[PDB]
């Protein structure tokens, strides 16, 4: 038999989806349809799967969709659908966000874009405005390329509501070293004539000649409050261990989809590209009639500012005792190699426990090397570890690798005998 | 109440061992007794801790302890006792093993005196008997010293019995080219006049003003054997959870101590750093009246030849078959980074799997960027994890870290799809 299955995203969980049912339904008429120039050649047309770019969906009702591509308007006929079209820039509600000199980070033309632009009138002060992890990152982008950079964040510090103060204090320490950090101000409007000439706040102005806002991100959910799909708490689409919405055969995956925490259980909504292409890739299993659950997410992420890396896994402290945990905590500092071996950077731990039941509740990593830590405390985690577990887990020792005594057994070591 | 605690050792394992004794029971009487000069700066004598360096125990009976130390007998009465005298370099029974020039890498005056006997005597041709990861690292020295190398290996590769041969033949590739690989050779003869000048092997003769024995450790039960200690059918003292020997009041840990796998429950002998520290802990937490059990280890190991790094954890494929296993394999290649990012470095993983159960069995990986991806493996090895729940853990992602499938999920999922 034949069975129509169309993908509205191409994103990274668009086209795991794709993959995921092409590949267990070689019979089955697959698409993707990407509102988008971008994917991930179209090279899938011969791995199997119709894809459409440049193929904008404008409206959908059950069994069928209708999209507008190359000035045409073509409607195609569905057995399953999947919400698969991510998350988009959320500007600000500041005066005149859309002059010549405005840009936002996000779809790689952008990233053309702005560059070449900067690449032409020669720009000098940039500002980005936002302490996210994406200004973050603009923020050393542009530091790089020498060009005098400045930081407007609303809250005491940036990534405020991702890390704890005390991961967050080593970045900011370095960060103002090569950025401009302005924090607890609140960005008012931004004038200038053809092109952004100044920025300013309610504590002074800025010379700006490109900006970029790093203020959010939010779900792309109009296209299915238009099918009448349940969208959650948190703002994204609800969805079930399978990626199953509210609504018979239509699914749900990656930056659109709201899903599980592992740890509290309650939904949550974490726009990262592995979980997305996960989602996708179950999606389209229970599509193609294979049962297989998502279990959910930890909430993992990791960034850096230069060389000073930073990253989560598991609940914060303000995340636990929100949740209404008895925690117990510890936060120390590290060697990345043993004290002799050169090369030996810093790195600090940060480790939330359940004190009732002495479960690892969560694990905050900055400074040098943390990949490891990071990795490892996931799955620790994911299995539900105690900090007597952790202490014990045969982990990796050599001399150019790590120390005896790992940074993650010693965090582990220090929660235990508290 | 006095107790007498008495530790053989001075090593890692020692230490941890007093260290953990005497913060329980500071009223207690710890003592350890080194035969050498090094321990792990008697900061430890203010830590209460009763060190004797140069303390050589010569024979140990239920009551007493009778060490040779200054010239002349001492004999100290003990409540409690600790073997952990480790392991020492088992050398071949071949002509001239103490000719000036030869060496093995153990205690730590050998790295001084190796590197004086090379920083003196003019040396240019060095020759390395044995293909462990003493004679590998080694020769990744000497190779860097713009010396001239020359391994020898009785085996048909390299790590003959740690690795599973598509995992070390990477490591060769490599190995081959900075160092003379001679493979499937018998050493017979290490001659010269007073000092080393050439080795003879049944296969041909090597010059060599420097030669390295890293053919081999055993553990140090001689002092153990003569208490009537239970020893180990690995070779080494047999001991249960809570580090306990035979004899009652009597506990081992570090290299003499012989442990179990994690993954199997059969008694192994896994000689290293982070166990010893560990073993050593539980010794003392158990005799200062805390009970504390050890779960043993998994093998995990970590090596480099210059750039190219190799490591493990768990079962390897010759070891499931040999444990009657049911197994299912799968051997990917990837890269350390996004394949458009700049730094992004060729990484290899070997997986092994019960394919009743779908249990991950063990994990080999090499090339670079190791030390995330068999950490990671660890604890999911530790936990029992399925390849589905590899799968599925919430690892990190971003282009300066990893790709967004990790090396470890894509593994998995191949697994998993096997």
């Amino acid at each position: 038999s034949l069975k129509k299955v169309v993908i509205i995203g191409g994103g990274a969980a668009g086209m795991s989806a794709a993959s995921r049912v092409k590949r267990l339904k070689p019979e089955w008429d697959v698409k993707v349809f990407e509102a988008t120039e971008w994917v991930s050649e179209v090279f899938i047309k011969k791995r199997g799967i119709d894809l459409h770019l440049n193929a904008e969906v404008i409206e959908v009702d059950t069994g069928y969709v209708r999209v507008r591509e190359n000035g045409g308007e073509k409607s195609y006929e569905w057995d399953y659908l999947v919400f698969a079209n991510g998350a988009s820039p959320q500007v600000p509600a500041i005066e005149g966000v859309n002059l010549k000199g405005v840009f936002t980070a996000d779809l790689p033309p952008d990233a053309l874009a702005i560059r070449e632009y900067m690449e032409k009138y020669k720009v000098e002060n940039v500002v980005i405005i936002g302490g996210g992890y994406i200004g973050i990152e603009m923020a050393e982008a542009f530091a790089a390329q020498g060009k005098n950079v400045t930081m407007i964040v609303r809250g005491e510090r940036v990534l405020r509501r991702s890390f704890d103060k005390e991961v967050t204090d080593i970045l900011e320490e370095k960060l103002k070293k090569h950025v401009n950090l302005r924090l607890q101000e609140i960005t008012m409007k931004i004038e200038g004539e053809e092109r952004v000439e100044k920025v300013v706040t309610d504590a002074g102005e800025y010379k700006a000649e490109l900006v970029i806002l790093a203020t959010g991100i939010k779900p792309n959910i109009e296209l299915a409050k238009q099918l009448g799909v349940r969208i959650g708490e948190t703002g994204a689409i609800w969805t079930n261990e399978k990626m199953q919405t509210s609504v018979e055969n239509v699914y749900a995956a990656g930056d659109v989809a709201e899903t599980r925490h592992v740890i509290t259980g309650r939904r949550v909504w974490v726009p990262l590209a592995p979980a997305g292409n996960k989602m996708g890739y179950v999606a389209g299993s229970n599509i193609a009639g294979k049962e297989l659950h998502f279990p959910g997410v930890l909430g993992t992420a990791v960034t850096k500012f230069m060389d000073v890396e930073i990253g989560k896994t598991g609940l914060t402290e303000m995340e636990a005792l929100k949740e209404g945990y008895d925690v117990r905590t510890a936060f120390i500092k590290a060697s990345t190699r043993p004290h002799y071996y050169p090369g030996g950077r810093e790195i600090w731990l940060k480790g939330v426990v359940d004190n009732e039941t002495n479960r690892l509740l969560g694990v905050q990593v900055v400074g040098s090397d943390i990949l490891p830590r990071i990795d490892t405390a996931a799955a620790m985690l994911m299995a539900g570890f105690t900090t007597k577990d952790a202490f014990f887990t045969d982990l990796a020792y050599a001399p150019p690798f790590a120390p005896v005594w790992d940074p993650l057994i010693v965090l582990a070591r220090v929660l235990k005998e508290g």
